[PDB]
């Protein structure tokens, strides 16, 4: 182990494998997850070439090998747990996007919105694999506004069948993971057409490749949508159909239905947004991982001329680059368990409204947070072998896909007017809102003051919101236009309100930790974190009279104090995430602090090092 | 032409061609650049498939043979001009890195801190491409603190020769563009040493391949450093050298020299840094360009439920995601030229605090700009046919070669304390500092105002950073640790000091402009520059008492309004910038607005299309 790594883990005040348990939900948690992580690491069939050296096509085809392996495996190990099945899957693919993620997230799950026909002639195959399915939503002209759809599903009374067709180029499917290359059957949104009536979007079953050729099949025009930011490994496709037909039997039917002669018929998330705050929390505190690492290996410049090369750990930039990031994935970490209990526990509208907002908040979050890792490591971060620019590639569409940030906050801030004008009706609400309730609109030292003014600036942002809103009505009478108007102070309102949660949500765990030297330490990185906030946004606590310039100032000391009273501990606070080095894929983040000398290996492996001298010298240099 | 981007070139109330002739210098600058554009365009030699298409190594590959034909045209041509020489290659490489820019932009002119017999067996030779160079300076452990290079040059007084020697792993020479596979010598910066004594850092020219096999000579290990975020046509290498010997004579000795019995003897940047804030100017104004003519194309959602769906421009928070960057690309235009018109005419102390400052202000701006440019066109944003992730991952390196930026603030905030101590001792200083002038430390409706603003902001975050340092030097005593314990503090007020600058220098450039419309258009930019740097950074002016927090609400309106106001003009203006297609390398940029159906073309001509049937299926899935 690198001497500069030992000494900062010797340095720490707290037992980091307590706050893996914590992470894991429990100590027995944590022992089945790195069991299962040994018994992937382990396994030669899931072993390859690093993903950075392979074409992308070799991408896509090392994951269809192992996603195909880990459906076998995981069923011959009876692994059903949900939780365990994460463990598996993200071993296995060392934390790549993978081409049966829709076949088994969407595809499988939705037969189980089926009829049981249905489900034992279309699930038990896909099951088994011996059909490969993808969910087709989002087309290139439409992916926020659904009812704009353009697929149609014609009913033909005369066969019984089904018209799917996708009538513009815009109204092809444009993006579903597996749909390009994997897939020989997609569930398929569309507009449901029948007795000369559209009924809206309704999915339909629809075979799409040959079995044993996988030959697109008549009227199917489907393949991948070309390279991308990242996502290299998955094969993110586009379906256009000719007028292609389908039995009316592939008709999702449990909801709604639709008669032999026609006839429609009836009827009689929260959860993928609680997996994205959690998602934007692990890809932080990987990125985290890999810079603390990495600063506390890293010896450049000075501080005393007299002094050797320090580690750049040592600079006060560096720390206030990272500390507060760091701060920011634990804050993320138990914002999202918060979420998942909430969840697991009248109160729905403002569960949707919250998820939404929080998902918006956390990834884009994180989504910064992760690029400032990779700048604060130098050139070295520019390299695949810190492992930080896949980290944020594969992370950075969580800000576009399960509903865009912004459209997210703005559906946050519908929920938020609603209760501004239900207390200003007269009426007491509760919930995460309750502070409403003192409309119309601390102690810089505690938490309770912290969260305090968190709350009071929420308030505030909410009545200027409110109040620019209603301006705009009130002199341009249409509400739809006002609330256009005022999109950039709502998504603003929305994003204090989330600030005030995630911050409220931390320190109000802070109790509940066991372990007194862990509570310690994540006592100082909610500090952090919620002074840190209030510092970079001080104007909104200054111009609503929460906080003095003078108090102000003093969170900015003390930021810088907190700064050297978490240094300490930074190494063992990273350690704790308790990331393998096969998941981080960095050298520079590696577990031993070995970097040099791994990173001369890592290169003289790369590609373009098959041969001394490039094919290029050849043709047109020599 | 898509009449949804039609419709918004008929409202502009200016002429672009006008602001075109502005950015180029001149109508003939316009001229002749748009002409060599031409003349590469139409040139089979520099056309091939997308470079999004291939994998690394064809990248590389395309990018040395249209390097080494670049340089043959050139010649052809007799294109001599800096800068027609630059649009030649930017034209040819279409915004992409080349394998020979070391050895046109360093090799050849350093050859020119030579002497004339070195000159004359170096230069001519490297001039044909008979050689190929590159300059290897960083080291894989020591990129920011030169002095601390490993690599040394040991002079044999015995056979008059330099033993150039990499002693440790992180020795070896690391990230030199065109080192990797590209170049046969390399110019190489060692600590030289001779007659015992070490003398510091020279430059000493090593040949590194053999002549027609290009086989690595002798003593020297040679290689690519592996896959980046980017730059995959850039052969950026490692060099280890093994006590290799050299001639006596492949030491640069123009400054400095070594006698054959071992005497060392005698001695008897602002270009880069001003270039680079063109480049962010220049990348951030594509990302912008892009995001902007596709949010006139996209239409999606709604504003009036009883209306179609409207253009995302239309969109208020669309407005404030873009406008804001479209006004900083164009505030860096103008920030460059007024470098260039500055170091083209005492005060080099402030020249060089001045660019290094503004060199990593206007790259960091223009990082986050160009990735929020990207997220703001939704899903399509990430694929590469938005041609938004390349110019990312392509221009990012700006903010951490030629001077780490955290480095370069710091750089400018010594010049700034040290003027704080010039003006606290009794005398009067001058330049764009001249306002620290009235230590201790407006109209938000004029551009004059705003300025003040600005020069009032800077003014008090130099002082709180001289006074924390002062603070520190008092209590702990050395000025080094001091330092450190204000670096947060010191890199805030160099930030605040260039972003005065920025709005200074946008300002003052307004009345210059000859055409009443553009002046008029490019002063809603300036005023949403300044407006929006207000409101981003609003804590800052509150705290110091230079505006209130009324006028923070004021000036948060007023940034709404201009975004209306702007909108007309938004196409036009990035039409100005006069990109062509093929540099914007963006289906969803494209001029002609016709997105979709190249889009779909565009993903149909790619790799994983080539068949319908990837191999992968007959393997693990059939
Ligand atoms: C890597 C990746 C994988 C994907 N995988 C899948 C998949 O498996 N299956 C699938 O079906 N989809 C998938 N998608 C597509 C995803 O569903 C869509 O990108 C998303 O739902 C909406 O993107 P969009 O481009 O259609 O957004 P658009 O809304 O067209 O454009 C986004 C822009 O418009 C603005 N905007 C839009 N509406 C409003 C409004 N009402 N008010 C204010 N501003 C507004 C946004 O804020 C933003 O700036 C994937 C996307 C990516 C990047
Ligand atoms: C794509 C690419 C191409 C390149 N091309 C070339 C080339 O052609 N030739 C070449 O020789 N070089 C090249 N380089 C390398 C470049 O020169 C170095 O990356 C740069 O000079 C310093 O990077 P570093 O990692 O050595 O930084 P380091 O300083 O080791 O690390 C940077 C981190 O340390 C912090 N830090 C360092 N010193 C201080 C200090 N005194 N105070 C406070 N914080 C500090 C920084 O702020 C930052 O967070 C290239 C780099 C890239 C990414
Ligand atoms: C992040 C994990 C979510 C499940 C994998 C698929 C991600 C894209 C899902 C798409 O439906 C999102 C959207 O509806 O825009
Ligand atoms: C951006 C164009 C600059 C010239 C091309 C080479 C870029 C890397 C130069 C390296 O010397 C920067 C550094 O000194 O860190």
């Amino acid at each position: 182990m690198n001497p500069d790594l030992r000494k900062e883990r010797a340095s720490a005040t707290f037992n980091p494998e307590l706050i893996t348990h914590i992470l894991d939900g429990s100590p027995e948690n944590t022992r089945r997850r790195r069991e299962i992580e040994n018994l992937i690491l382990n396994d030669p069939d899931f072993q390859h070439e690093d993903y950075n050296f392979l074409t992308r096509s070799q991408r896509y085809e090392v994951a269809v090998k192992k996603s195909a392996t880990m459906v076998k495996k995981m069923r011959e190990y009876g692994i059903s747990d949900p939780e365990e099945i994460m463990w598996f899957k993200n071993s296995v693919h060392r934390g790549h996007p993978e081409p049966l993620d829709l076949h088994l997230g969407m595809f499988l799950p939705t037969l189980l919105q089926a009829t049981a026909e249905q489900q034992e002639r279309f699930f038990m195959p896909a099951w088994n694999l011996e059909i490969t399915g993808t969910y087709a939503q989002t087309e290139m002209g439409h992916g926020t506004h659904l009812r704009g759809l353009e697929t149609t599903a014609t009913y033909d009374p005369k066969t019984q069948e089904f018209i799917l067709n996708s009538p513009t180029v815009t109204s092809i499917k444009w993006w579903p993971g597996g749909l390009g290359k994997t897939s020989n059957h997609a569930i398929v949104l569309a507009q449901l057409i029948t007795q000369g009536e559209c009924y809206g979007l309704h999915a339909f079953v629809v075979p799409i490749r040959e079995i044993g050729t996988h030959k697109p099949l008549p009227g199917i025009t489907v393949g991948d949508i070309g390279p991308k930011f990242g996502y290299e490994e998955m094969d993110n496709g586009y379906l256009k159909m000719d007028n292609y037909r389908i039995p009316r039997e592939n008709m999702l039917m449990k909801y709604a239905q639709v008669k032999p002669d026609g006839t429609y018929v009836k009827p009689l998330m929260v959860f993928v947004r609680s997996f994205l705050v959690g998602n934007a929390a692990q890809s932080l505190s990987k990125a985290c991982t890999i810079a603390i690492r990495y600063s506390a290996v890293r010896r450049q410049s000075e501080i005393k001329q007299s002094e050797p090369e320090p580690q750049i750990l040592d600079f006060q930039t560096q720390q206030y680059k990272l500390f507060p990031l760091l701060a920011t994935a634990y804050a993320f970490h138990f914002v999202g368990r918060y979420m998942k209990e909430t969840y697991l526990r009248s109160e729905l509208p403002e569960l949707h409204a919250l998820t939404a907002g929080l998902k918006a908040f956390t990834t884009w979050t994180a989504n910064a947070g992760i690029e400032e890792c990779r700048m604060a490591c130098g050139g070295h971060g520019y390299s695949h072998s810190s492992g930080i620019p896949n980290i944020y590639v594969t992370f950075t569409p969580a800000c576009t896909f399960e509903g865009e940030n912004t459209v997210m906050m703005l559906q946050t801030a519908r929920f938020l007017m609603k209760i501004y004008d239900q207390v200003r009706s007269g009426k007491l609400v509760g919930g995460m809102v309750s502070y409403l309730n003192d409309l119309p609109s601390v102690d810089i030292n505690s938490l309770e003051g912290l969260t305090e003014a968190y709350k009071l600036r929420a308030a505030r942002l909410v009545e200027i919101a409110a109040k620019n809103l209603q301006t705009h009505v009130s002199h341009r009478k249409s509400k739809e236009v006002a609330w256009n108007l005022t999109s950039v102070d709502l998504v603003r309102a929305s994003e204090a309100h989330c600030h005030y949660v995630v911050v409220k949500v931390f320190s109000d765990k802070l109790p509940k930790i066991q372990d007194k030297a862990v509570q310690a330490v994540l006592r100082n990185l909610c500090l952090l974190y919620s002074l840190y906030g209030i510092s970079q946004k001080g104007g909104d606590f200054l111009e609503g009279s929460i906080i003095t310039g003078a108090q102000l100032s003093q969170v900015n000391a003390r930021i810088l104090e907190l700064l050297t009273l978490i240094r300490p501990n930074a190494v063992a606070l990273v350690d704790a995430f308790d990331f393998k080095d096969m998941t981080l894929g960095s050298v520079l983040g590696r577990y031993d602090g070995n970097v040099y000398e791994n990173l001369f290996e890592w290169a003289k492996k790369s590609p373009l090092n098959k041969t001394e001298v490039h094919e290029s010298y050849h043709k047109h240099l020599k």
